[PDB]
């Protein structure tokens, strides 16, 4: 019959998901800049899940991948940044989110 194409549908569901977690906690869901931009959490969580999990993408110090998929400037100490940005806040809600 009719077909669609994939936009900014579930992306949503990633800060609705999260935020319903802190706006509850007490401390509101705030984004760090970087690279002069907004990061796309919901991109970078998304591609791990797929790659493989955290740990398995983790062992194989995949993050490098991880960041230049997004089109990051290959060069500057990213992959840390990422890293640390997830098991700060996407850690709790991860861990929380996890196991229905």
């Amino acid at each position: 019959g009719s077909s669609g194409s994939s936009g900014t549908r579930v992306k949503l569901n990633y800060l609705d998901q999260i935020a319903k977690f802190w706006e509850i906690q007490g401390s509101s869901l705030k984004i760090p800049n970087v690279e002069r931009k907004i990061l796309d959490l919901y991109s970078l969580s998304k591609i791990v899940i797929e790659e493989g999990g955290y740990e398995a993408i983790c062992k194989d110090r995949r993050w490098a991948r991880v960041a230049q998929r997004l089109h990051y400037p290959p060069g500057k100490n990213i992959g840390s940044l990422l890293r640390s940005h997830y098991e700060r806040i996407i850690y709790p809600y991860e861990m929380f989110q996890s196991g229905a």
